[PDB]
Parts: C-alpha cells; structure tokens; sequence
C-alpha cells in the first residue's frame, strides 16, 4: 500500500523546493522575491525559515546593489558551525557559495570531504564535483591560487575514495590552468589535451564548456 | 544525509494532495473546479490524470446537475480493475463512492478486506473502518439492509483479525441498527448502551456523531 504516504511527515522537502525555486527565481522576476521576503519574515521563527529567509534576501541584494551583511553572516555562521553533512546544507552551499569568502569556503569543503563518502556510493554521484569544480571556478576568478592548489592536492589525496575519471580529468585540468596563470612549463599542454580528449569521446557539451572557460582565461590573461 | 531525498521520485504523491484539493473544492469553490477540469482535459491523456478529471467532473456535476455518468462509469472500472489494492485507490475509493453503484461497491469491498492487514499492524490505522463505516451508512442510507448485515456478518468474521475496539463498537452499534429497522429483539437497547459507553468515556465528538445518526434513523422510522 502505500505506509510510505506517511514517510511524507519528512515534508520539509518543500523547503528544497522553495530553495531550488529561489535559486532560480533569482534569475529575473524581483516582485515576487519581495512576495518571497514577506512571507518568509512572516514566518521567521525556526532556523530553516532564517535560512531560506537569509538566501532569498541575498539573491535580491545581489539584485539590487543592496548590502546584505547581516544575511551573508548568517548563512556563513550556519553552515561553518554545522556538524553532519546532510544534503539540505550540501544544496544551500553549493546555492550561497558565491558570497561566500574564500575562507568560509576552504573551511566548508574542509568539512564535507569526509561526510562525501555516501555520494559515492550513489548526477547526483557528480554533485560532489559539481560542488568542488564550483569551488575552483570561484577561487580562479577570484585570483587565489594557493588556495586553490590547496584544494586540488587535497582532492588528489582524496582521489583514493572515488576512481571516477571525471574527477581527474577536471583535477588534471584545473591544474593546468594554474599552470597557465603561474606560467608553468607544461600547463597549457595538459589543458588542450584535456580538451583533445573531451572532444574526442565526442562528448561536445563538456568539451564546449571546458573549452570555452580554457578561452575565457586566455582572454582574461591580456 | 538525503538519500531519502531521491526516494522523492515517488513524487506522484501530488495526486493525492490534488485529490485531497478538490475534496474541499467541491464544498465551495466552483470557478476552480471548472479550471481544474479545464487543465485536467489539456492533460487527460494518462490514467490517473484521467481518474482526478473524472472526480472532479464528478463533483462538479453533484454540484451542477450534470450528467457524469461516462467519468462514473470509468471511476467503477478503475475501481474494479486494480488487482492489488494501494493506499491511493482507498483515498480514491473513500472519496468517490458515494455516487456508485452498490454493485462495485460490494466487489471492492471483497477486495480490499484481505489487503487490510497494512492498516492493523499500523488516524490511519483506523482508515479501514473509516471505509467500511462509510460503505455501510450509504447503505442503509440507498436502504439496501441485507447487504449491510452481510458485510457487518464479514467484519465480524475478520473481528477475529483486528482486536482494535473501535471495530466492535462499530459492528455493534450498526447492528443494533439493523435489528432497529428490523424490529428485531432488544436492538435499540443494544444501539443506546454503546452510545452510553461513549458518553461515559466524555469522548463527547464521536457520541454526538453516533447519536445524531441514531435519530435520523428514528427519524426516519416513520
């Protein structure tokens, strides 16, 4: 029958929902974001409601030019200080990660490198790099290159774990891209013949992003 | 963390909200209704969009004088033709078998009395009764008494399965009933001692229910 009606009591999916419809709601209408804030400041008692709240208005303040430091704090403060990584703190990361401060940054993947293990058991197996490539993204345009390497080598020594070659492929990559913005020896090499190998599975998505970002930096590196 | 979060993907779950959506609609509210079936004939090409077309046209005709026997015809085949019985065919059944025909009815309940045993390890532990109660008021309010008293003989023979005593109250009650309009021995006598044990309880909800039937029935003794 159907006793798993009941397992709807973890209906806080909709929390999910809203989130996801927020993270996309952030793309154009503003009006109903402002909708959104009234009603989620209607009901700003438990955490989650703070959370949702907190993101929504960050979306608006990126919108709008508006500060936001108090929500930007907030969101900061909640998932530096949680303790078990579940998927709901994983979405909200990888959602506000972009006003987040490198360091906040470093210190959250410091704490889901453990808890990461269950998604790779397990799209959903890539939302761990789907998390880590975003990280990078944002460190290279932010210009922080130790960082940065910080994260590859700990991923490198964390490629134990998971033997996906997507993983290597984009850790080789992103590399090379150091490489290339440190003026190394054989970076751009690596980078292209990433690409070379991308194109060539005639994988052409994949291969049109990475090849795409690898003319974007080259641009950038006037 | 969620894996249980992809276990969303029984996200048909949204029918029962629907359904559960027009079972306040139809109380009031017609103008939904009517765009309700308008969106639900845009969609009327799978089965269970099909099934929550037909309740709401069904509704929408209890309310409007219109005809519906084709959806009514098509609510009995579905309900006839379900080989093992799910939770959503009881929500389906439970809401919609007031405008069917006792026929379906009693083949539905010899169905469904085997697959009940989900709801007596198991509100919802008391939803099968809550079918039967509503299968046997409708009954003996289309004045089909002999049916009644074989059900009620059934149950009684799967008494024997739920100890729940919710249950023979119930059977007892409704059994004085049948010998109340039978005119059978000391049955009214057995219907005002269960009413009593009700008010005894202060459990004053269910025993203003009971009585307030108990003199309709009287009522209509005529």
């Amino acid at each position: 029958d159907e006793f798993l009606f009941i397992s709807n009591n973890f209906k806080q999916y909709k929390e999910f929902i809203d989130m996801d419809t927020a993270k996309h709601y952030f793309e154009c209408r503003n009006i109903e974001g402002l909708n959104h804030i009234l009603d989620s400041y209607k009901d700003s008692k438990s955490t989650k409601e703070k959370n949702l709240f907190a993101l929504v208005k960050v979306l608006l303040a990126t919108l709008t030019e508006e500060d936001c430091l108090t929500e930007r704090t907030y969101l900061s403060n909640y998932l530096i200080n949680i303790e078990t990584w579940s998927h709901y703190e994983t979405v909200l990361f990888n959602n506000c990660m972009f006003i987040f401060e490198s360091c906040f940054i470093e210190m959250v993947f410091s704490k889901v490198i453990l808890n990461l293990d269950k998604y790779n058991t397990l799209y959903y197996g890539n939302e761990s790099i789907r998390m880590f490539v975003n990280m990078l993204i944002l460190f290279i345009q932010r210009q922080e290159y130790d960082k940065a390497s910080e994260i590859l080598a700990k991923i490198e020594d964390y490629q134990l774990n998971d033997d996906c070659l997507y993983e290597r492929c984009c850790v080789s990559f992103f590399d090379g891209i150091i490489g290339l913005i440190n003026g190394k020896e054989g970076a751009e090499q690596k980078c292209v013949q990433i690409l070379e190998i991308f194109q060539l599975l005639n994988c052409k998505t994949i291969h049109h992003m990475f090849q795409t970002y690898l003319e974007a930096i080259k641009h950038k590196l006037s």
